[PDB]
C-alpha cells in the first residue's frame, strides 16, 4: 500500500516496483540462499519510449515475474540491462533477459568472474570502466566503478535527470549491522571506494542499496562505518 516493500511481503517469485523518481523505478523479487530468504533490488530507468534495465530478480523464474510486472505496471519493452557485479542476485535471469530480446551487458571483469563460478553470463562488455573512478554513459544512466567493495567488480549507476544513486551491494541500507555476504568482498578497499562515490555524486538525492530500504546520502556514510566494523 505505498511503503518500501520488505522480505516477508514478498513471496519467493512474485516481483514488486517501487516508484523511485520520474522515470526511475526499483523492483524487489525475494530468493532463499543457503536456507535464508533475502530480498534483493534492481532498478528501471525509461529510456524514451523503452526500458533499461538494471540487475536481474535473483533468478530465472523471479527474472520472468519482473519482465511481467514491468508490462503490467509500465508497459514499455525492456530492450537493455546491465548487471552490477558477477552473483546471482545481479545476473540470474541473464538467460531469461537474453531469450525476452534484452541485449545485457556487464564489465569484462564481472563476465569472467560469472563464468570462472558458474553463473549466468551477460552478452555485451562494457569497456571503459576498469579503473577505479572510471565512468562512462549508457542510455539515462552513468555506470561508475568505485573500485574493489562487496566485490572487486561492483559498478554503481547514477540517474542524473533524478539524481538517484544505485549502490547495488557497494552500499548498505541504514537498518543493516553487519556488512551482508562478504565472501568476495575486500573490506580494506571497501571504504576508500565509497569515498570515491560519496566524492563523486555529492548532488544524490535517491540512495538505494542492493538489498533494503533506499534512503539519502546517509547509506554511504552508514556503509563506511559498519564495513570498518565487521573488520574490526
Ligand atoms: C547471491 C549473494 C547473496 C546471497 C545471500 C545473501 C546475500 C546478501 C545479504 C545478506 C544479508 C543482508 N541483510 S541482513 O541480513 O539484514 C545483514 C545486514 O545486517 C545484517 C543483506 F542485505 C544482503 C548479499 C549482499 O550483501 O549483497 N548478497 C547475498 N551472494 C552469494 C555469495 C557468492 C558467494 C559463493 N561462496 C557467496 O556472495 C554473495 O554476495
Ligand atoms: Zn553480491
Ligand atoms: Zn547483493
Amino acid at each position: 500500500s505505498g511503503e518500501y516493500p520488505t522480505v516477508n511481503e514478498i513471496p519467493v517469485g512474485e516481483v514488486r516496483l517501487y516508484q523511485i523518481a520520474d522515470g526511475v523505478w526499483s523492483h524487489i523479487a525475494t530468493q532463499s540462499f543457503d536456507g535464508a530468504v533475502y530480498p534483493s533490488n534492481g532498478l528501471i530507468v525509461r529510456d524514451g519510449d523503452e526500458l533499461l534495465l538494471i540487475d536481474t530478480a535473483w533468478g530465472a523464474k523471479n527474472t520472468a515475474a519482473l519482465l511481467a510486472e514491468i508490462e503490467k505496471q509500465i508497459g514499455l519493452p525492456v530492450t537493455r540491462a546491465v548487471s552490477t557485479h558477477f552473483h546471482d542476485d545481479r545476473v540470474g535471469g541473464v538467460d531469461v533477459l537474453r531469450a525476452a530480446g534484452v541485449a545485457t551487458y556487464a564489465s569484462p571483469s564481472t563476465r569472467r568472474l560469472a563464468e570462472a563460478e558458474g553463473n549466468e553470463i551477460p552478452t555485451h562488455s562494457l569497456e571503459g570502466l576498469s579503473s577505479s573512478g572510471d565512468a562512462v554513459r549508457f542510455g539515462p544512466v552513468e555506470l561508475f566503478y568505485p573500485g574493489a567493495a562487496h566485490s572487486t567488480d561492483n559498478l554503481v549507476v547514477y540517474v542524473p535527470s533524478a539524481n538517484v544513486l544505485y549502490g547495488g551491494c557497494a552500499v548498505h541500507e541504514l537498518s543493516s549491522t553487519s556488512a551482508g555476504n562478504v565472501a568476495d568482498a575486500d573490506l580494506a578497499e571497501w571504504p576508500t571506494s565509497v569515498e570515491r562515490i560519496q566524492k563523486h555524486y555529492p548532488e544524490a538525492e535517491v540512495v538505494i542499496p542492493g538489498h533494503g530500504l533506499p534512503g539519502g546520502l546517509d547509506l554511504l556514510q552508514h556503509t563506511a562505518n559498519v564495513v570498518k566494523a565487521h573488520k574490526n
